[PDB]
RNA sequence: AUAUGAAUUAAUGCGAAGUUGAAAUACAGUUACCGUAGGGGAACCUGCGGUGGGCUUAUAAAUAUCUUAAAUAUUCUUACA
């Protein structure tokens, strides 16, 4: 998982790298608590979750700004 | 009317090797050319207007701004929703 990391001793505080891994553990579990986001555009998803050609509407072409000519 | 000769006479073409000016073609060294006039043996020179087939070849008196910069965007592979 995370080789070549030397933990700290229980007496002494978290180190910077231990803090990083700790907040990663927080980020993957509890940071996303409270609400789910819906109907919001995320730029990366056009690249990794493009729709199928049959599912494209005029509205989604317009929201992408395809209609704006010179 | 028309043809044929004509003394004399005007122009023009060509050719051989040369000869003389420096007018044109470059800003051709006075922008060229068109028209017209005078001068000159002539090339050309000068006056007046016109044209560009010469100047469109045209190219700065200059100064620029504030919001969560990241445990948050940048990662992401049909996922979620
Ligand atoms: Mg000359
Ligand atoms: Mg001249
Ligand atoms: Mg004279
Ligand atoms: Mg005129
Ligand atoms: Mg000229
Ligand atoms: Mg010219």
């Amino acid at each position: 998982p995370y080789p070549n990391l030397i933990p700290s001793a229980n007496d002494k505080p978290y180190s910077s790298q231990e803090l990083f891994l700790r907040q990663l553990n927080h980020s993957m579990r509890t940071a996303k608590l409270g609400a789910t986001i819906s109907k919001v555009y995320y730029p990366h998803k056009d690249i990794f979750y493009p729709p199928l050609p049959e599912n494209i509407t005029v509205e989604s072409l317009m929201s992408a700004g395809v209609h704006l000519g010179q």
